């Protein structure tokens, strides 16, 4: 018999066993006979007699194994099939390519109201389960989705936003509106990444919120840490948020004119990075010449299956228009976004022998009139604010005058994207919702060649929402089957706490030690680094850069750096700027300067000084815990099939580490055993009780129970006893639900169903 052994590139290969060693299993790889190779006995698994074979459940597998699990979804996604279940959790394969028909409203409409598995494998189906779940145990319900950059969590957020609102959306305005915010807030919060073209630089929780007729009310955001260091610089790979290009692109000759833009290059904030667009034959036509930088004359634009400059921004400006926002407050966001790029521009000399700090050099004088006439301010008044900072007022040498003329960039832009972020969240609002459904699309788990305090963050919340799964899935999971007895075996797993207790620990973790050092009166990030390593040496989640695998990182030293050998792998960071991008306060000379601004819209945005960075978000997400523990957990799991951003490659020995850092390989060992469906069979008997006769009245629970699945052609293999509940095998959720079924047409049905069994 043909079984699955390991391959470099594949993960996995089929061949036999030829011989058995005591280390080893000697294997002859299938097709080609002869040639051999070793394996160890523990690294063999075996394979399904059918390979051609594909299945929507990995559940219904004959062997369920790591190496199976990855032949099924490998076979699936070739024949287009990117979503497949373990249970009721969705594994989704990016296809890198719009399958057709998949995401229509034909096939919204054919998910509505249908049980798990009673349709294929779907976002759809995983939408409608926690909308079910919603109604009928009347508590809120939670949608996660996980991976890394790239995997296709952005997408998948969007695909059960529009399944359900379209769904259970009244038919009126609220509906769409939901729908239109998403190409708002990617205009402003998406960026172009080497792992992903429309990366999330910032991370959400959308939440529908609903009556108690299940009909939406309306919805609300919350957005987390939007990527500061990108609005001013970027690496030549990467780009600035898509709204720079976006504007610069589509921009009418009247904006183009008034804003006073040109082609990327031209500008600070944007020359540093790629100052190419998303375009293809006949988009790259709409774009005028006096917006094409020299690199895209010579390289030509970038491509994307769904990204396009000039096409989004058409796109966004019919997003604001569909969900109220008028001309003028469209200007004013330009406005800003204009302002915070010919800010950009201002270049800084040494005084020297005249003010003793810096002045403004002589051609930027156009970008500091510019950059007044769109922030509402004096000329003179900002000449003088990024020069010198009062602390009896003092000057700036030219370094400081540039940190200062960033950070003010900074505050503006994020002030700008919390004031989308909440003209949004006005354009659906409610006075008081029953229940809601929310979905999660955090900023996915990444990596470069050069790491920072950015990684440190996102990779941090990457970490909590893992712990969250593993809390959820298999600590509480495993703990119910215990108490209720059902001897189910137990899993033990890699438990991603550890990671956390490193950062998060009061007054001795990563973060509160950071802040301990900007409270400094000279603060330092090779101190910073130092008490890290300091408390104290042992640690399995952090190593010192020289021990990194990839070589690029072994020149870091000590007190330059620390490894994070994160649940998705480990990253090497560099320490450098950790101490300034922890500080999210701002000076208060640059404060006062914006905030007493001539422009309602610019005051509008604005409702030793040290606001950590890093704790302000530990607090965001502990709120975000503690609202996704209240609730009813769903879990979808995106795949990244390569790192070449290609359809049809798909990478074996890639997708398996994914499947086995998402804890999935460690669910299938448990769901092989596992009732993923459950209910009390007291709660159950006491909805039946008032449509049953006096013989069935006499039996206890238990045997009516019995009675009732034996009438429904349900088999004892499928269904267990608990103490208290009885539980359900996976692949059953079709018929668990009919037997929960709280109508009582269908109750009092079911009765009957059960008299003429006996
Ligand atoms: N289900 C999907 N169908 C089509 N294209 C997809 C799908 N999921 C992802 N993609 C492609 O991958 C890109 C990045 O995916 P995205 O949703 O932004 O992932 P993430 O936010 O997890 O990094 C998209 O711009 C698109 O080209
Ligand atoms: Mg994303």
């Amino acid at each position: 018999k043909p079984v699955w052994a390991p391959h470099p590139t594949d993960g996995f290969q089929v061949g036999n066993i030829v011989d058995i060693g005591p280390d080893s299993l000697t294997i002859e790889p299938l097709n080609q006979k002869g040639k051999t190779f070793l394996a160890l006995i523990n690294q063999v698994f075996p394979a399904e007699e059918d390979s051609k074979k594909d299945v929507e459940d990995n559940c219904s597998l004959m062997y369920l194994n790591e190496a199976t699990l990855l032949h099924n979804i490998k076979v699936r996604y070739s024949k287009d099939r990117i979503y497949t279940y373990v249970a009721n959790i969705l594994i989704a394969v990016n296809p890198y390519f719009d399958i057709p028909k998949i995401y229509s409203s034909e096939t919204i409409k054919s998910y509505q109201g249908k049980s798990l598995g009673t349709m294929p494998p779907h976002v759809f189906a995983i939408a409608d389960k926690a909308f079910r779940d919603m109604k009928v145990l009347k508590l809120s319900q939670s949608i996660i989705v996980s991976g890394e950059s790239g995997a296709g969590k952005t997408e998948n957020t969007k695909f059960v936003l529009r399944y359900l609102t379209e769904s259970y959306g009244t038919g009126q305005d609220i509906d769409d509106r939901i729908v239109e915010a998403n190409p708002l807030l990617e205009a402003f919060g998406n960026a172009k990444t080497v792992r992903n073209n429309n990366s999330s630089r910032f991370g959400k929780f959308v939440e529908i919120h609903f009556n108690e007729k299940s009909s939406v009310v309306g919805g609300f955001v919350s957005h987390y840490l939007l990527e500061k260091s990108r609005i001013c610089v970027q690496g030549k790979e990467e780009r600035n948020y898509h709204i720079f290009y976006r504007l610069c692109a589509g921009a009418s000759e009247d904006i183009r004119e008034r804003l006073h833009l040109s082609s990327p290059d031209n500008f600070r904030y944007l020359n540093r990075g790629c100052t190419r667009y998303f375009a293809n034959k006949e988009t790259d036509k709409q774009i005028l010449q006096n917006r094409k930088s020299p690199e895209y004359l010579k390289a030509g634009s970038l491509k994307d299956p769904l990204l396009d400059d000039h096409g989004d921004f058409i796109r966004m400006c019919t997003a604001m228009k569909k969900i109220g926002l008028d001309d003028e407050e469209k200007l004013d966001l330009f406005r800003v976004v204009a302002g915070v790029l010919h800010l950009g521009n201002i270049d800084f000399e040494e005084a020297g022998s005249t003010s003793g700090g810096c002045n403004l050099k002589n051609k930027s004088t156009q970008a500091l009139e510019y950059c007044a006439e769109l922030l509402g301010l004096d000329q003179d008044d900002l000449r003088v604010s990024l020069t010198t900072r009062v602390m009896i007022k003092v000057p700036l040498k030219v370094e400081q005058a540039n940190n200062a003329r960033d950070a003010l960039a900074k505050t503006v832009y994020s002030h700008l994207f919390d004031h989308v972020v909440n003209r949004v969240n006005q354009c659906f609002p409610f006075e008081t919702s029953s229940y809601f459904i929310g979905v999660l699309d955090i900023a996915g788990f990444e990596y470069f060649e050069h790491n920072s305090f950015e990684q440190f963050c996102i990779n941090y919340c990457n970490e909590k929402l893992q712990q969250f799964f593993n809390e959820r899935i298999l600590k509480e999971e495993q703990e119910l089957y215990q108490k209720e007895g059902l001897g189910v075996n137990e899993v033990h797993y890699v438990d991603n706490q550890d990671c956390i207790d490193l950062i998060e620990a009061r007054l001795v973790g990563i973060l509160d030690i950071l802040d301990e050092e900007n409270r400094l009166p000279q603060p330092s990030d090779q101190h910073f680094t130092s008490a890290v390593h300091q408390k104290h040496k042992d640690h399995f989640r952090l190593s010192i850069p020289r021990k990194s695998k990839l070589a690029i990182h072994r020149n870091i030293r000590d007190d330059e750096g620390f490894i994070i050998r994160h649940f998705a792998g480990a990253v090497c960071y560099e320490t450098t700027q950790f101490v300034e991008k922890n500080n999210d306060a701002l000076h208060m000379s640059l404060e006062s300067l914006i905030c007493e601004s001539r422009d309602k819209f610019i005051r509008e945005l604005f409702e030793l000084s040290f606001i950590s960075v890093g704790n302000k978000f530990k607090t965001q997400l502990n709120l975000l815990l503690d609202k996704l523990r209240s609730t009813g957990a769903s879990f979808i799991r995106c795949i990244k099939p390569n790192l070449k951003m290609t359809s049809h490659h798909f990478e074996g020995a890639q997708i398996l580490s994914q499947l086995q850092c998402s804890g999935m390989v460690s669910v299938l060992d448990l769901m092989q055993g596992g009732f993923p469906s459950r209910a009390s069979f007291h709660e159950l008997y006491n909805m039946y009780k008032k449509y049953m006769p006096d013989k069935l009245a006499r039996l206890d629970p238990r045997l009516f129970c019995k009675a009732l699945f034996k009438a429904l052609g349900l088999n004892e293999i499928d269904y267990k006893f608990g103490l208290t509940k009885v539980f359900f095998r996976p692949g059953k959720f079709a018929e668990f639900d009919q037997i929960m079924k709280s109508d009582p047409d269908h109750l009092a049905e079911l009765v009957k169903r059960v008299n003429h069994w006996l």
